[PDB]
């Protein structure tokens, strides 16, 4: 018999956001966005019902290397918690072993956000300067990337990071986004080129993504490896596609209402 | 055992090598998909062989008999095991194959002699003097001819009747077509392929305007196949260790056959 299909989802401007008066609000109601519009056309396109719910501990996804416990949304899919991630979650090789993803729905690529003026044109002039700080979200494909990397400039990167004092990473966009502007150009953050150019449309229109991506790679809808869903969310997700439907949606969402 | 290979001929994803006459099996070949059969190949631990499609086609299915051509059909009929191939992803495929996460993203655009005053699909449509068309038996000619959007739609409506053909066998005769036509004929093909001509002599096309839409190529198994989990993961492997984007550059390599 069928069942409300649980969605675990972030919020994370703008694919989730608090509607202006969610406090009288229940429900998916109380959420607008991208992944809002998103998770509604699929369920139209797939015929179920659904339940939004914001992830508990506000994180994409990690694995303890100690434990080996998988955090975030990707937590909810692996530990049977929720049915469905519809989120800007990242494919990746390790998180594509332990769930399924649908193809993309959005592509993106790491990129450097600067407060206007500061003088870093790409990852190269970053690693090679120490006046400007820079880092990445926690918990997320960002920070794995330069973990991970073998290439030299990226590794060199890493190095600095992993080790600067203060912090530099961050637990949320936003707390990244603020440390951007209230640094006087002298923090760069390390961001998904879709966070980057939603932010550079919303006042106070001081920040600015600079140089070409760090690699590419794109969000898919995830579901527990092995679930019925998958099939039929994949193919919704190329007829919205190739409908054009989500051009409009990002359209809708990052530009025509820009306040930049 | 050997994996059969089924690929196309189209620069510079696979070409005939300089004296490939005294050559034998997967020598004679060369090209961005022939490195990366190689590179899948050696992930995954098979042998295999790379054959080209019989009848030059990327697939399509016929109305009537309902029967696929190209690489599809090869795939759905058993004759090889696994494409990899400039191959694109679309809804109509993804029913009847399996795919990969994408190896290379594309867009669809336009081709244009320089100094043709078209700037934009719309353009394209809001006029007669010159003609344009697309690739037979592909993704691009299913696009037009599947879309409600309205420009596409026009296009379509115009491109399905003109006379004589405006439809061509291969990418090397839409490009003849552009290059002969004194700018009285533009070709609608992916940016990829776009993009690659761009760069080579006698450098009199251009690529105008943005892409008419996004996807990307994926390696494809008939549906249910067992190379396909094996295969996914070896493409999301080199694509974060940055071997795709290494290929790419090489394959895409500009020597300055163009100004510079
Ligand atoms: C987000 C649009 N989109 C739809 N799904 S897809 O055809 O698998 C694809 C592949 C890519 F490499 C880039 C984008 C993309
Ligand atoms: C071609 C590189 N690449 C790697 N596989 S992926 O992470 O499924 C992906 C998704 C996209 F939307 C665009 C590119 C892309
Ligand atoms: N989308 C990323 C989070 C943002 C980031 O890491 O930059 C993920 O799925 O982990
Ligand atoms: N990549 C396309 C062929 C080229 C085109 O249609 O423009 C396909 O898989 O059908
Ligand atoms: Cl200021
Ligand atoms: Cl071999
Ligand atoms: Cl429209
Ligand atoms: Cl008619
Ligand atoms: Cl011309």
């Amino acid at each position: 018999a069928n069942k409300t299909v649980v969605v675990t989802t972030i919020l994370e401007s703008p694919y989730v956001m608090m509607k202006k008066n969610h406090e009288m609000l229940e429900g998916n109601e109380r959420y607008e966005g991208y992944c809002v519009d998103l998770a509604a056309e699929i369920a139209k396109h797939c015929g179920f019902k659904y339940k939004l719910t914001i992830v508990g501990d506000g994180k994409y996804g990690a694995r303890d290397a100690d434990t080996k416990i998988w955090n975030g949304m990707v937590g909810e899919l692996v530990y049977g918690k929720a049915d469905i991630a519809i989120a800007p979650l990242t494919i990746t090789y390790v998180r594509e072993e332990v769930i399924d993803f649908s193809k993309p729905f959005m592509s993106l690529g790491i990129s450097i956000m600067i407060k206007k003026g500061t003088p870093i044109e790409s990852a190269e002039d970053l690693s090679k300067q120490t006046e400007i700080a820079y880092g990445t979200l926690d918990s997320g494909s960002t920070k794995e990337f330069f973990r991970r990397s073998k290439i030299a400039v990226f590794d060199k990167m890493w190095t600095y990071m992993r080790s600067a004092e203060p912090s530099v990473f961050v637990r949320t966009t936003a707390e990244g986004v603020a440390r951007v502007r209230k640094s006087k150009g002298k923090y760069a953050y390390l961001l998904e080129s879709t966070m980057n150019e939603y932010i550079e449309q919303r006042k106070p229109c001081d920040t600015m993504k600079v140089g070409g991506n760090l690699d590419s790679k794109g969000y898919g809808i995830a579901t527990p490896k092995g679930s019925s869903l998958g099939n039929a969310v994949n193919l919704a997700v190329l007829k919205l596609s190739e409908q054009g439907l989500l051009d409009k949606l990002k359209n809708k969402w990052w530009y025509d209402k820009g306040e930049c």
